């Protein structure tokens, strides 16, 4: 009653001294020359497995594998860890979830020579084919930012509406009699300037202004 | 003690018997060591990456074989049926003869074509691994069909000399103080399509090539 899962699926397989071979048979790949498998051991690295050869399954457990359809790897750093990739690019959120870090209060961050390094948001696209090895890290989010003039540390890229209104106003979301108008400037590329009603999110920069009004309905 | 390692074609001494894979970037001069692959070419023919933490057992006498490639990714390749793994996006045929460790002379370098007939590699075009699946390569012994003196001559050989086309005519020509042996050939590849041969030229063949060898006064 042995699984593994591959690519986040579990698959059932018998053998537990399988070749890398036989694990791309049992995944459902008809060509497996055409696949690049890799282990993702404990400690959160990577291996790849060729062919050829044999990785060792607990009789208990669930052993986890990626396994990418690409005739080629690219190679990245990951809090200064050497990784594989069988794909050109991958998200902010799948780097997280390589680095096992807190997934929401840290971010991306990709290592720039000629300019400030770049903030990887979480459904954003890291290009590995880009002529270098692309250093990534995760860090810890702490942003600066001033509600209704009053400086608020904010441990999230990214808010909602009532987010920053509960940042003005500690117990405004239950208040069906009141209407709340959230206005901003100073942010980022992705939102400079603007409003925000019930529904929508912002990203967060330092220094960005949000300006808070309750009124009655 | 004086221990030498092979990287890239260059020598260079080693005092450490079983380096990590940084420590052997750093001798070979790499000021970045997470911009190189690095593989070591064993014994059996494959090459096996060296991760930076990774240390490698070299002997005490002996030369070992590295590849070093400054490259932020890695194409896959097989060649008669064992994968590699390569630091660039192209090779030539003549570098995959050397990983093939076949006869040079006597070989070529296919590249298998899922719907075509497979494509000959000569030994100075390049195999471009960009292409977007693994490349399926192999070696074969060649084989060409030539017409030497009206008769069909199989040849295993690419490239021939002026004196083995005259002793496909002629076994027991040789130099003569009154005589000499003419070559002309015709329906040959483009790199010599017609003309003549005399002592110390070559000509690449072709099926089909046509040669005629007379022996002849020297007037
Ligand atoms: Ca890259
Ligand atoms: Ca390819």
């Amino acid at each position: 009653n042995k699984f593994i899962k591959i690519n986040d699926k579990i698959v059932e397989i018998d053998d537990l001294t399988p070749t890398g071979a036989q694990i791309l048979l049992v995944a459902g790949v008809k060509d497996i020359v055409e696949y690049v498998l890799f282990q993702k051991l404990k400690n959160g690295l990577l291996e790849e497995i060729r062919p050829e050869e044999k990785t060792t399954l607990d009789k208990e457990g669930v052993e986890t594998f990626l396994m990418f359809n690409s005739d080629r790897t690219y190679r990245f750093t990951l809090n200064g860890k050497m990784f594989d990739w069988g794909a050109p690019s991958l998200t902010g959120a799948t780097v997280k979830s390589l680095a096992e870090c807190d997934f929401d209060s840290n971010d991306v961050w990709l290592e720039m020579k000629n300019e400030k390094d770049k903030l990887i948001t979480d459904h954003e696209h890291i290009d590995l084919t880009q002529p270098n090895v692309e250093r990534l890290y995760t860090q810890e989010t702490s942003i600066n930012i001033i509600v209704n003039a009053k400086m608020r540390v904010v441990n999230r890229r990214v808010i909602s509406y009532w987010d920053v209104v509960h940042l003005a106003y500690e117990h405004a979301e239950n208040k069906e009699t009141s209407i709340y108008s959230v206005d901003y400037a100073k942010g980022p590329i992705s939102n400079p300037e603007g409003s925000m009603v019930d529904g929508q999110y912002v990203q967060l920069t330092d220094g960005m202004i949000f300006y808070v009004t309750q009124t009655d309905k």
